[PDB]
RNA sequence: AAGGGCACCACCAGGAGUGGAGCCUGCGGCUUAAUUUGACUCAACACGGGAAACCUCACCCGGCCCGGACACGGACAGGAUU
């Protein structure tokens, strides 16, 4: 399970240092409605059902992959949406709830989401 | 006070004048919301290279903008904000 979660860690890291990936609900909607977006990542600890039924029901009608992570806070720490000093707060913000990767930057570690799509089609 | 010398920003011998008139322009005063301000014997007053319609622009009457770095807290991708 390390070789998939750390894998999309590296994927979103190279995506955000190479370009801008959409962070937050409005940019996520406006980025995946356009027909270039790669997989979405969204949290599991959401407290309201219309938010989650919106995001899954609106990504499933597209042809885009989905990976679900348990907490939004630690995800937001992962997605670079913070002011991380190496001796202070890891995540001083309420973390992000859903992102979408517009571009990977390069094809170094695309095999992880390739086999992710394989087991999704399994 | 005396004794030497000197200068048309002194005089003499004169020339052209200015002071008088209309106008231009600079100062004071008066008036004004404001009539921005400096300079007042030579050594201020067509001077600030100052002939301002706007800008200049300081002054008056109104109305936008931040072009308030940075540091520390706060709030923040369920949205700081434009
Ligand atoms: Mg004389």
């Amino acid at each position: 399970v390390m070789d998939v979660n750390t894998a999309l860690q590296e994927v979103l890291k190279t995506a955000l240092i190479h370009d801008g990936l959409a962070r937050g609900i409005r940019e996520a909607a406006k980025a995946l409605d356009k027909r270039q977006a790669h997989l979405c990542v969204q949290a599991s600890n959401c407290d309201e059902p219309m938010y989650v039924k919106l995001v899954e029901a609106l990504l499933a009608e597209h042809q885009i992959n989905l990976i679900k992570v348990d907490d939004n806070k630690k995800l937001g720490e992962w997605v670079g949406l913070c002011k991380i000093d190496r001796e202070g707060n890891p995540r001083k913000v309420v973390g992000c709830s859903c992102v979408v990767v517009k571009d990977y930057g390069k094809e170094s570690q695309a095999k992880d989401v390739i086999e992710e799509y394989f087991k999704c089609k399994k």
